[PDB]
């Protein structure tokens, strides 16, 4: 397996990442994202299988909790997606 | 069914809007949300099955794109998500 | 100095290849191929300039010939082309 | 202006259209081809300014696409390449 990590750069950035795998030997992709970032993994999602890829289908998604580093003595949590893409 | 949309509010909006319904005989709640919002569905979600509800189990996640009406002339594209919450 | 060779793979790996380098902090990016391939190099500059990055112009494009390490005793002649595409 | 267009015929039928031109009151030959034919047209040029006509220079190159007439209703793109040579 192939991962995509999702972040604040442009969302085009993360679909041709995805694309990529794809079209290099990979016949599913995990797209993750945590915070604010998740509205994003999801539209590379969108964008992957709308537009680019049609027949690529969601084959999973879940949703957790990330407990980050302790910073000034306090662990923030935030959370996460992983989408996982299927040729 | 019982639907909770997630907007721009604060998050615990939703959370205790959410805990309300499961608290006021629903047995399922569906979080949804669009856009950026989305990041905020999974918080609620997450708040409600972590710190205040433990037992709740996340029972599907669907994601899609919706066609909003047209403005000046162009229908945008949106990304959604629905998080189903079971007791 | 970004550099794409195009070689014998669907057209399409070549083309991500090269939006990724656009994408990735390049102002500029020179796709390369030699023999058969040519024809694979300029469907690829086209491609991009023309249904995935409009604006992107054809700076530059250089033709040679490249004499190739012997095999059974004889040196062989290759055409190649070098196309420079610029944001 | 004379024009040579490259197809699928041995390389040495479009060198020496080539060299009749330049050697029939020409000063400039314009080489063109479409798809996998580009390769030829560059082997041609090569041919002819290196091994027949050294001197000769390439004097400019222009990529482009061919919207094609349309078959069973889909209008194909195919690339093109025009190359001057000049004495």
């Amino acid at each position: 397996e192939h991962v995509v990590y999702v972040g604040n750069k442009p969302v085009m950035n993360y679909v041709l990442a995805t694309l990529t795998q794809l079209n290099e030997g990979a016949d599913e992709v995990v797209i993750k994202a945590r915070g604010r970032a998740i509205s994003r993994a999801v539209d590379v999602a969108e964008i992957v299988r709308n537009r680019f890829m049609p027949g690529v289908k969601v084959k999973e998604i879940k949703i957790d909790t990330e407990e980050l580093e302790s910073e000034q003595g306090r662990r923030s949590n935030v959370s996460t997606i992983e989408i996982v893409l299927a040729k």
